[PDB]
C-alpha cells in the first residue's frame, strides 16, 4: 500500500488488512512465528507479533486471543481480560474466552466476578469439556 | 468504534454520578429522536469507559436502529460476556437481518430456555414461530 493509503487508512480507522497492506500469506507467516515463538517459550518476541497482528487486523479472534493469552502469563490480567471479551464477541459460539476471563478475575482477587464467567461457560457452552474445566474452578471457589 | 479502541488500547498498555448523568442526556437525545446527537454521547461513553454494559447497549441499540446490524450483534456480545437476555435477543434479531437464520434461531432458543422474563420469551418466541 502506498502510503497515502496507509494514513487514509489511519485517519478513518480502517484495518491495514482492510487495504491489503501485507499479503495474506505472508499475515499467515507471521501468525505462524508468532505461535512458534509462544510455544518455545519466547513470550517477549510472541507478545511483539501478536501486538504486531492485532494492529494490522484488530477484528481477527485469534490474533486478539493469542494477545490476550500473553498479557494472562504475564500477569496484566485486566488487559487480558479486557482483550477475551472482544474476542468473545467476535467469535462464534466460543465461551472459552470467558473461561480465560474467570481464571483472571480469580488473579485480580475477584472471585464473584470469576464465579460469573464460570456460571456462564456452564449455563451456555455446548462444549462439555470446555464445561468440565469450568466447572473445577467452580467447584474450587470458597 | 469502540471495539477496535478497545483493542488498540490494550495493545499500547468523571465520578460515576456524573457519567450517569452523561447516559441520561444520550437517552434524552434518543427519546427525542436526536440518533446522530444519541450516539455520539454513547460513542464517547464507550471511548471513557468501555467495559460498561448499559453504555454498550446504548450503542448498540443505535447500531441496530440505524442497520448497522453486524456491529451491533458484535456490541451486544460484549454487553452479555460482561454480565438479563436481551443483548442475545437484539442479536438474533441482527442475524435475522443479516440473514442468517440459524444463528437467530440459537439465539431465541437460548432467551426462552434461560430467561425469566417472560416477555421477552413470548418474543423470542414469535420470531422462532417465523424461521
Ligand atoms: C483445573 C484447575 C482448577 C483450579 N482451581 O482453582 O479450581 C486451579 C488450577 C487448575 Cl489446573
Ligand atoms: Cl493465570
Ligand atoms: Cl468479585
Ligand atoms: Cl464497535
Ligand atoms: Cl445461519
Ligand atoms: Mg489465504
Ligand atoms: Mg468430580
Ligand atoms: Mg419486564
Amino acid at each position: 500500500s502506498i502510503s497515502t493509503a496507509v494514513i487514509d487508512a489511519i485517519n478513518s480507522g480502517a484495518t491495514l488488512k482492510d487495504i491489503n497492506a501485507i499479503p495474506d500469506d505472508m499475515m499467515d507467516d507471521i501468525y505462524s512465528y508468532a505461535y512458534d515463538f509462544y510455544n518455545k517459550g519466547r513470550i517477549e518476541e510472541a507478545e511483539v507479533f501478536f501486538r504486531f497482528l492485532c494492529i494490522y487486523d484488530f477484528y481477527n479472534v485469534d490474533y486478539i486471543m493469542g494477545l490476550a493469552a500473553i498479557y494472562q502469563i504475564k500477569e496484566q490480567f485486566q488487559q487480558a481480560a479486557d482483550l477475551y471479551a472482544v474476542a468473545f464477541a467476535l467469535g462464534k459460539n466460543d465461551y472459552t474466552p470467558v473461561f480465560h476471563t474467570g481464571q483472571c478475575q480469580l488473579r485480580l482477587k475477584a472471585p464473584l466476578k470469576a464465579k460469573e464467567c464460570f456460571e456462564l461457560v456452564i449455563q451456555h457452552s455446548n462444549d462439555e469439556k470446555l464445561k468440565i474445566k469450568a466447572q473445577s474452578y467452580l467447584d474450587a471457589i470458597q
